[PDB]
């Protein structure tokens, strides 16, 4: 697409912001608020529509985990409700395969989900699939070669360096090589043939380290670290580069947006969000009207 969309997030309370960043010219646009404030959600794009999935409304009025799926049409600049998931999923991960959205893990109160469900836009309907082998909240999710990966997170008792892979034609989950680092609330994405895991929380510290999984060799290798330690960051890929957005560094809710160039193995700061925040959902699609 053309723009990096950031939805929701958290600073003092859950937020309703939708804003879109244009890497070509450095500009930010403020777009139509989410109907319901939510942090800990995930964003993804199917057929040019942007989707916001799950999360939680942390508010003075109270705290409500979200089963919601909402859809934003850049042409109209309007949000519409879509079918809700079977269960609320705060701190969810999502991935898209063959036009279908997979919702993975997340929490509902003290329940840490291993369950997974799949949305079909053509029918506006969700169906459960096989659960992960591990309960995971704050899980990173990415798709590569039409396989779905769940990376890290928190199972209820321990933060995790473990990861696993879902094979749709077999409806089966299998463990892959674990990361070299425990990461909960990291940013996970795909670039070229590798699954990237940036930042997160290892139980004691927010991380600036980044590592990547080569599906051919099944090994994790560290690359250059981010300039800022971050957990609960947003992440996405745009024209061959990874962008990380916001997060919490142990002291400040970050407005920093960093960009990773894999040919030079360097990060640089490319812009700042209009306000520091963590727990955003991020995806890339066309510019609005
Ligand atoms: O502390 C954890 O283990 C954990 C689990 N999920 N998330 C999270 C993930 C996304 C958004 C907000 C929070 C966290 C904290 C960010 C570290």
């Amino acid at each position: 697409g053309r723009l990096i969309y950031t939805a929701g997030g958290y600073f003092r309370q859950s937020l309703s912001y939708l804003e879109a960043y244009n890497p070509s010219n450095g500009s930010w646009l403020r777009l139509a608020d989410l109907q319901v404030p939510r942090s800990g959600l995930a964003g993804c794009v199917v057929g040019g529509l942007l989707y916001a999935v799950g999360g939680r409304n942390n508010s003075p009025d109270g705290n409500t985990d979200s089963s919601a799926l909402d859809c934003y049409n850049p042409m109209t600049n309007q949000w519409s409700p879509c079918a809700s998931m079977s269960v609320p999923r705060n701190r969810i991960g999502v991935g898209v395969i063959d036009g279908h959205i997979y919702a993975v893990g997340g929490s509902h109160g003290c329940i840490h989900h291993s369950s997974v469900e799949r949305y079909e836009p053509e029918r506006d309907e969700w169906h459960l699939v096989a659960p992960m082998l591990t309960r995971r909240i704050g899980v990173g999710v990415a798709v590569l070669n039409r396989l779905l990966y769940a990376v890290g997170g928190f199972d209820g008792t321990n933060r995790l360096n473990s990861a696993e892979c879902y094979y749709p034609e077999r409806n089966e989950w299998r463990m892959i090589t674990p990361m070299n680092t425990i990461r909960s609330g990291a940013g996970v994405c795909v670039l070229h043939n590798c699954i990237y895991a940036a930042g997160g929380y290892d139980g004691q510290d927010q991380l600036n380290s980044v590592e990547r999984y080569d599906v051919e060799t099944e090994t994790w290798t560290f690359v250059a670290p981010m300039r800022h330690h971050r957990s609960a960051l947003g992440i996405t890929v745009h024209q061959g580069k990874i962008y990380v957005l916001g997060g919490y560094d142990g002291h400040t809710f970050l407005d920093s947006v960093e960009c990773y160039d894999p040919d030079s193995d360097t990060w640089s700061e490319v812009t700042r969000m209009t306000s520091g925040r963590s727990g955003v959902g991020v995806a890339v699609t066309m510019e609005p009207c």
